[PDB]
C-alpha cells in the first residue's frame, strides 16, 4: 500500500503519481 507498489505487492500498475 505504499505509492503504488508498480508490479509489487498487488500487481504491475506503472501509476505511482
Amino acid at each position: 500500500k505504499w505509492c503504488f507498489r508498480v508490479c509489487y505487492r498487488g500487481i504491475c500498475y506503472r501509476r505511482c503519481r
